DNA sequence: TATACAATGTATCTTGTTTG
DNA sequence: ACAAACAAGATACATTGTAT
């Protein structure tokens, strides 16, 4: 799940809610309401994705 | 923009903004703000790319 | 036909505050 | 005071119905 997807790999490159809304140019909250489920389409995905290091399709649907 | 190679890689295509917003999984009306810039990121970008056959950065930043 | 316009609803965003 | 969440008010996007 996107949110468990989104966590999981912040955790991993060792980030925190704050740092990572910086890299994706939003913010914690924002950052937050994604990973406790409270969005599903954000309008960062893109940069989220890249920020993470991996594909907007991957987030979506775990691949 | 992307509501300029949105329109045109449909052009190409032979598909109507209907039967384009159809494979998208969207209305018609969805893919006309796009289109014709009423809307800057849609949420079925994702689908967008894959029914116009092309990558979401493609779309977006068209580089 | 195919595209566009308009209003209303809903998702997401923002900023402020909050609890751990 | 650090880090993750709650919550009201705002905009961007969607949906529906209609019209060029």
């Amino acid at each position: 799940s996107i949110s468990s997807r989104v966590k999981s790999k912040r955790i991993q490159l060792g980030l925190n809610q704050a740092e990572l809304a910086q890299k994706v140019g939003t913010t914690q909250q924002s950052i937050e309401q994604l990973e406790n489920g409270k969005t599903k389409r954000p309008r960062f995905l893109p940069e989220l994705a890249s920020a993470l290091g991996v594909s907007v399709d991957w987030l979506l649907n775990g691949t």
